[PDB]
């Protein structure tokens, strides 16, 4: 069936010795199929391009050398432009991504998926000779993305450099050239209705230096922020804060009104805070999250109370921990309120108004 064309897009910087092994294993994996290899090199101080062309004698290789541009994601964007296939396959050149699982990726695509992700973290997925710490940092960084970007909440390895997609997913789509995690750009901005993750083993690099470890983490966080903006999450967070501010005023307002009407201070606090919660739910339901209301309004009201209570607990615990660590009580209090707001937003975004 793969009379349809497959383009294997490979970004390279100083990837030399690996090419011979790479192309060999790729060809054997994709034996007899209509495929091309598209190498995108940013004028390596390295011979290859050169080695690439030479294997063009034996392998269907298209070589793109760019002198004006640098960057991993930028190269992949270039690959999409230069590729002529119906299905794109993106992978590294160092054999950490095994060419032998490419058939499973394209098979998923033929079976009806728009994107097939080579994933280290779904059932079956593994990583080879990783220290436990590095594995934590990885899944920890991934967790941040899944929570901050609800669209990829259920993706286990959204930062993978190894994936396949129908050309339709990214044609007509403007992808941001900055960064490394091109898949995350695609998951957010691409056109698709079905993604699957396919387990594989992230193997040992065989030969050559590493060019990205570690130069990725704070870029990754700025990438997340750009995507939060794009998704309207930043907008929701600002509106949520504004509502939250109004709630503080409403709380103090009723507290004053109640005690001056002959109601004891430590009795008046209860209706005052509950009214502030009701106030906060109301504006968030008709403004902040108006477009993603589901089910009964009472069910949302109850979930909102859970988030509000969770916020108060986080605020309490954070404050005292910081006080025990020797932090000034005003800073401690500030951080408590900020983390409370953060937790309340996350719980309301993922539970009260879940998507
Ligand atoms: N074209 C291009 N390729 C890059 C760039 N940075 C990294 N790569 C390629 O991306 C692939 C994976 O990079 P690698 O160093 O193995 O990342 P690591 O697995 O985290 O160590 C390799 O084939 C590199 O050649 C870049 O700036 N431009
Ligand atoms: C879960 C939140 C992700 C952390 C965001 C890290 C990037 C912050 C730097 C981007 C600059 C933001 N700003 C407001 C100055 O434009
Ligand atoms: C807390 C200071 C920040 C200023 C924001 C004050 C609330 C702005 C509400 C604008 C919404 C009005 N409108 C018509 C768009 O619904
Ligand atoms: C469809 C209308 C959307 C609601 C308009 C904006 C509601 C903001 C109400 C809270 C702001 C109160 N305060 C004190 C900050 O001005
Ligand atoms: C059964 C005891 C309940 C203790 C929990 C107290 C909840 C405090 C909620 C504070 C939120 C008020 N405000 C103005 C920030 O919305
Ligand atoms: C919705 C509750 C608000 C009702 C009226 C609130 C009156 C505002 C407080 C007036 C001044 C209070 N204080 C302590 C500064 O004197
Ligand atoms: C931010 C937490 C500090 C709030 C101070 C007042 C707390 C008094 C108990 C509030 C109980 C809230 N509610 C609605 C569950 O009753
Ligand atoms: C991991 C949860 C941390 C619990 C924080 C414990 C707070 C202890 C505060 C003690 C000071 C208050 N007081 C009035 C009893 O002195
Ligand atoms: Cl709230
Ligand atoms: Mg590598």
């Amino acid at each position: 069936f793969q009379s349809m064309k497959v383009s294997v897009i490979i970004p390279t910087y100083n990837e030399r010795e690996n090419l011979e092994e790479l192309f060999s294993r790729i060809d054997n994996a994709l034996q007899g199929l209509n495929y091309e290899i598209v190498v995108v090199d940013d004028d390596s101080p390295d011979r290859t391009w050169e080695k690439a062309q030479e294997l063009s004698s034996k392998y269907p290789v298209k070589v793109i050398r760019r002198t004006k541009e640098k960057g991993l994601s930028s190269a992949v964007i270039r690959g999409f432009k230069e590729a002529s296939g119906d299905v794109f396959v993106v992978m590294d050149a160092d054999l950490q991504h095994p060419p032998e699982v490419i058939p499973k990726l394209i098979e998923a695509i033929k079976n009806g998926s728009d994107i097939a992700i080579g994933s280290r973290y779904v059932k079956g997925g593994k990583v080879e000779n990783w220290p436990f710490y590095r594995k934590l940092i990885s899944k920890g960084a991934i967790m941040v993305g899944r929570i901050a970007l609800p669209k990829i909440r259920d993706i286990k390895d959204p930062v993978s450099g190894f994936f396949a997609l129908r050309k339709e997913v990214v044609e007509g789509v403007e992808l941001n050239p900055i960064g490394f995690k091109i898949l995350m750009e695609i998951l957010i901005k691409g056109k698709y209705s079905k993604v699957v993750e396919v387990p594989f083993t992230f193997g040992i690099r065989a030969r050559g230096e590493s060019k990205l470890k570690g130069k990725t983490i704070f870029e990754y966080l700025r990438h997340i922020y750009r995507l939060m903006k794009w998704e309207g999450e930043i907008d929701r967070i600002v509106k949520f804060s504004i509502v939250g501010l109004s709630g503080i005023l409403v709380n103090e307002g009723f507290l004053w009104l109640f005690v001056n009407l002959g109601i004891p201070k430590e009795i008046a606090v209860i209706p005052a805070v509950e009214l502030s919660i009701l106030n906060n739910f109301f504006w968030n339901d008709i403004w902040t999250f108006k477009d993603i209301r589901r089910g009964s309004i009472f069910s949302r009201l109850l979930k909102f109370h859970i988030a509000a209570l969770s916020g108060a607990v986080v605020n309490f615990i954070v404050y005292w921990i910081l006080l025990f660590l020797g932090i000034h009580y005003l800073i401690a209090n500030l951080v408590g309120i900020v983390l409370s707001f953060g937790v309340r937003y996350v719980i309301n975004r993922h539970v009260t108004w879940a998507t």
